[PDB]
């Protein structure tokens, strides 16, 4: 478990580099928005990551370190969504929401794989504005009648179902 | 909870769906998709009605009505030529044919559990049909994406086999 | 006689996409590695099977179609890196990390620590080679891939952390 321990810098640090390098290139006016959230897709990744190892060697340097990221990658999603939601940009929103979604079972298989319920509240609590907003953006796309997009904000509202039934298992 | 409104919202939206593909309003690529998560919810339904049957009972009969759809849907494509929209519905089938089991495994109804093999065995069978056709034409793209489908066709029959 | 009819159909399976092996070696390019990636599937389900059954023999097969894709892997990264195409680089890669896992889930359910010995090696050296290329795809003003090959990096150090 030394090593095991160890090797995990490489990832972490690796990481915390290259999102200061696409947080840098955005804000010019080069990089897209979308760019940035394949990055927090990768963040929460290694969130999760982090927590599948941590398990094992019960390293609680790790599990928190996972939830930091995981809180940072979920809180800066909700402002791309936001932000997105004003433009117009409605397959940016989804996107952003499917890594809100995703990053809430990050939260949640680790409060319930750890004991403490100090955040087992806290993930239902980012759940619960993803479900209720693409349920209005999920309207709205019912609204204007565009399919391509309406039928992948059915598949989120499907993957937020699932993510509430296993905060309770 | 939320289920009420997606399981009646969503086959809305099939509704919707259902009457653009037969007139000309939908390409069928489009409904594919929609069954794709319709298979999706049952699954989803089927985990909710364990730790929580008149939830999986809704997740058979709203799984089934996905997989019999396919079937047909995927006749239609195969006898057109167009077989890469007959690999891609081909595969809801056994998509759904996973749900089903999972579903019916795990309520005792032993009569479900030879529905759900027929399908994925008749699947496996068509899509092994498919798979020599593309072969024999050359196609080389599809011929090889055709081969995933057997061996992730061939992944639900274990499942549903070792469990017997 | 309940795994003997599933035995049947798994041989087709490892006959026909060994067929499909021969085919698509003999036209040589990313078409190869999808090759590779539906290759390593059949490995993994292969080896479920075995592990269900108790087959040796299925395991010895499910080691041969795992270990070479490997090899056949490896080499293609060191020659997709140094001619510039880096995006069929990363494909390798992720196709060779992804066949480290089935030798895991080889060994450990058949004993052997001749052949788990040789996986730590091959998951620990495609992530260092992911590693070295996410570096110098950083130095490349290209963020796109550099994503691609971070995601690697996380499945990587994934992988490595339960071969251990």
């Amino acid at each position: 478990k030394e090593k095991i321990e160890k090797l995990v810098e490489e990832l972490i640090r690796h990481t915390e580099e290259l999102r200061e390098l696409l947080e840098k290139l955005v804000k010019h006016g080069g990089a897209s928005e979308e760019y940035l959230l394949e990055l927090l897709e990768n963040l929460v990744r290694l969130a999760h990551v982090i927590a599948e190892v941590a398990r094992e060697q019960g390293n609680e340097e790790l599990l928190e370190e996972a939830a930091r990221l995981a809180e940072e990658a979920a809180r800066q999603a909700e402002e791309l969504a936001r932000e997105a939601r004003r433009e117009g940009n409605l397959e940016l929103a989804l996107k952003a929401l499917q890594i809100l979604v995703n990053a809430a079972y990050v939260l949640a298989e680790i409060a319930r794989d750890r004991g403490n319920e100090e955040l087992l509240e806290k993930a239902e609590r980012l759940a619960r504005e993803a479900l209720r907003q693409v349920r209005e953006i999920s309207k709205r796309l019912q609204k204007e009648g565009n399919i391509e997009l309406a039928l992948k904000a059915n598949r989120l509202l499907i993957d937020a179902l699932r993510v509430l039934v296993r905060i309770m298992r």
